[PDB]
């Protein structure tokens, strides 16, 4: 009828009243008061007013892209922040503390099922905890969006739920060390970025272990490639990671004596290129968090004083300078000498092995000059192998911790990658980074239209293929495959005449006007573009050899193995040949095929604008995120296949209640079929497979409301 939805221009589409048709054009006055003429194909159907604010917007009527983003929007007014969307949830970054996340909260969400409750991330995680227990196999919460999206925050809300129910049925208890576990990973593993005040710049997946009836008995966290360069680099607004800032905040005066720092971050190079202070934080405050996550976490102070220590040390080794007399020497020793009493090591030994590292002739050596540029390179890429192998260290550290030896039968991995960006420079850590966002995209995509379909074609399931045209292997393969953007860099490596411009050329004379999501890019300037899943990002290649190889000055590194700073040694103990990006590629990979074996429960961040600001939605902003996720389709399939399906076996011991009467039948897929049939339902809502009873979007809630009744 009359009230539809139109293109705009700068809204995407907003609403209308119909006033006139004519030779396949419309007529129409929106809601800004604006008349409009359209073509009639570009005219959609606003939803009943019964369907205003609904919470599973697979229960729409009309099923389109304004249908969604105003039903989202309306929602997100009320700061309504979570909406269903078929099987998945999608979540509105509110940019403001809500009273939504409480004890009370919590306690009442418990074994609630979907329906019966509204959408949040407490019943994500009570959904997968029934399931866990029910089928008796892991599960996987899987919190997809941009940075600053809210991933980490949903990630944190889904670690406190599991917590806070443990407590009603290290230097603290197993619930109490889990959530400390963040706090001090985001010390050190986050960090100011013009997206988000408390950026993750390393990807983690966190499993939480379960006892067979359901008792927290566990926790372990793996982490993924840290953004190293951020130590000792920083862009113009953009800050190093959080430790730096929060140390010299002054709140642990003791703490400036020990690591003989001033209070003034300009003081050191490594950490002052960007911004020092950011409004949303209060750095003081911050590393009493931090310190006290240390102390639940049981780290001794020898462990942490040593953290602290080589924190330290690395400000102090930004600040050793180099001159000449192309050979280079020190330009001063008093930085040198800081440096190498808090990491245990001989000062003029330092200085020596930096100015003249040492090439390996058989069982012999020979001297190697270092021109002053060569120092500051190698310099630097020793403070980002200290910091990085530190970071490794806190993580299996606190895995030592929440290892408990309690009894283990389930698990419930939650994984909170680093988040979809662009800056107005972008190096190789934002290819790593956007890289993960797009296999993480595919992972979506292939459960929810390829295995889906597939499920149905093997169990002999009348069906028709759809394609949903989400499928990113053309993306993906550019990156990862052979003669890939990374093939090309890891064989460009371990070629002493390749460089910055070699590898270059090797990129444009294999994939410009060859692969598709190849482009010559555009303010900095950058060497290519990529057409990834969230958009275009320009690519700066500088460095990106040098960084894939990760050369350290092994004479330096010598001296670390032998540092009175126990810490220090056993940083380097190991040390000893995989490619950063190689590694990347394998641990990703591993990382999919685990979450193959689990069942995912998808949770779709958005970010409602780009200046954090609370209740406000940029139209053009948030319709893109919905396209590029899959939005409307993963809502498509849920309406038009079957997204519930039980074996038989297991469908009739737990739904016999139902009617005990009608199944006095030795076969489960006879006994199914006469269970069904003699039930008050729609028999057109569920199909039988060959080992599986297949359920429309709808009918396993009526089903279970039903045996709830029974109980
Ligand atoms: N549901 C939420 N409730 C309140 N604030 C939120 C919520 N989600 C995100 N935020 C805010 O947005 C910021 C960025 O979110 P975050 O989880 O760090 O993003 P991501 O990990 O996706 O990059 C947070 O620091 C917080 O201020
Ligand atoms: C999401 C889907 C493939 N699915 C189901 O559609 C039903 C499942 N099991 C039944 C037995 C169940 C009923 C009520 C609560 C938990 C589990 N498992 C499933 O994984
Ligand atoms: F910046 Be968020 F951690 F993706
Ligand atoms: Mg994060």
């Amino acid at each position: 009828k009359k009230d539809v939805f139109v293109p705009d221009d700068k809204e995407e589409f907003v609403k209308a009243t119909i006033l006139s048709r004519e030779g396949g054009k419309v007529t129409a006055e929106t809601e800004h008061g604006k008349t409009v003429t359209v073509k009639e194909d570009q005219v959609l159907q606003q939803n009943p007013p019964k369907f205003d604010k609904i919470e599973d917007m697979a229960m729409l009527t009309f099923l389109h892209e304004p249908a969604v983003l105003y039903n989202l929007k309306e929602r997100y007014a009320s700061w309504m922040i979570y909406t269903y969307s078929g099987l998945f949830c999608v979540t509105i970054n509110p940019y403001k503390w809500l009273p939504v996340y409480n004890a009370e909260v919590v306690a009442a969400y418990r074994g609630k099922k979907r329906s019966e409750a509204p959408p949040h991330i407490f019943s994500i995680s009570d959904n997968a905890y029934q399931y866990m227990l029910t089928d008796r196999e892991n599960q996987s919460i899987l919190i997809t969006g941009e940075s600053g999206a809210g991933k980490t925050v949903n990630t944190k809300r889904v670690i406190q739920y599991f917590a806070v129910i443990a407590a009603i049925g290290g230097k603290g208890t197993l619930e109490d060390q889990i959530i400390q576990a963040n706090p001090a990973l985001e010390a050190f593993g986050n960090a100011k970025t013009v997206r988000n005040d408390n950026s993750s710049r390393f990807g983690k997946f966190i499993r939480i272990h379960f006892g067979a009836t359901g008792k927290l008995a566990s926790a372990d966290i793996e982490t993924y490639l840290l953004e190293k360069s951020r130590v000792i680099f920083q862009l113009k607004a953009e800050r190093d990671y959080h430790i730096f800032y929060q140390i010299l905040s002054n709140k642990k005066p003791e703490l400036l004596d020990m690591l003989l720092i001033t209070n003034n971050p300009y003081d050191y190079a490594f950490i002052s290129q960007g911004e020092t202070t950011v409004a949303s934080i209060d750095d003081a405050e911050e590393l009493m968090a931090t310190d006290n996550a240390f102390d639940v976490l049981g780290f001794t102070t020898e462990e942490k004083n040593s953290m602290y220590k080589l924190t330290g040390a690395i400000m102090h080794f930004g600040n050793m300078k180099f001159k000449l007399k192309e050979q280079a020497e020190p330009d001063g020793t008093e930085e040198a000498d800081k440096s190498a009493y808090l990491m245990g090591l001989n000062s003029a030994d330092l200085l020596k092995g930096l100015c003249h590292p040492r090439v390996k002739v058989g069982n012999e050596y020979v001297t190697k000059g270092q021109n002053v540029q060569q120092v500051v390179y190698a310099k630097g890429a020793l403070a980002k192998a200290v910091y990085e192998r530190m970071f490794n260290w806190m993580v299996t550290r606190i895995n030592a911790t929440l290892e408990t030896k309690q009894p283990r039968q389930y698990f419930i991995g939650v994984l909170d990658i680093a988040g979809f960006e662009i800056f107005d420079f972008n190096s190789f850590e934002q290819l790593c980074i956007n890289f993960t966002n797009e296999k993480l995209q595919q992972f979506f995509n292939h459960h929810m239209f390829v295995l889906e379909q597939e499920e149905y074609k093997k169990e002999g399931i009348e069906w028709e293929f759809i394609d949903f045209g989400m499928d990113l292997q053309a993306c993906i393969d550019l990156i990862e495959k052979p003669m890939g953007i990374m093939s090309i860099l890891e064989e460009e490596c371990m070629f002493p005449k390749a460089t910055d411009m070699t590898f270059k050329a090797k990129l444009f004379d294999n994939h410009l006007g060859k692969s598709s999501n190849f482009q010559k890019p555009r303010k900095p300037e950058a060497h290519f573009s990529l057409i990834h899943y969230a958009g275009t990002v320009d690519y700066n290649i500088i460095g990106w050899l040098q960084k894939n190889k990760d050369p350290l000055n092994e004479t330096v590194v010598d001296l670390y193995k032998k540092s009175s700073l126990k810490m220090l040694s056993s940083l380097f103990a190991n040390y000893a040949f995989q490619t950063v990006s190689a590694l990347h590629r394998e641990n990703l990979n591993k990382l999919m095929t685990n979450l193959r074996s689990t069942h995912p429960h998808f949770v779709r961040c958005i970010i409602p604008n780009e200046t954090k600001s609370p209740g406000v939605i940029d139209n053009p902003l948030v319709m893109h995120q919905l396209r590029c996720n899959g939005v409307l389709e993963g809502i498509r399939i849920c309406r038009k296949g079957f997204p519930n399906r039980i074996l038989y076996g297991d469908f009739r011991q737990r739904y016999r209640i139902l009617n005990p009467a009608a199944i006095p039948d030795i076969d489960s897929r006879k006994g199914a079929e006469k269970l069904l049939g003699s039930l008050d339902i729609d028999h057109n809502q569920y199909k039988f497979g060959h080992t599986k009873v297949f359920f429309k979007a709808g009918l396993l809630g009526l089903l279970e409301e039903m045996r709830d009744e029974r109980l």
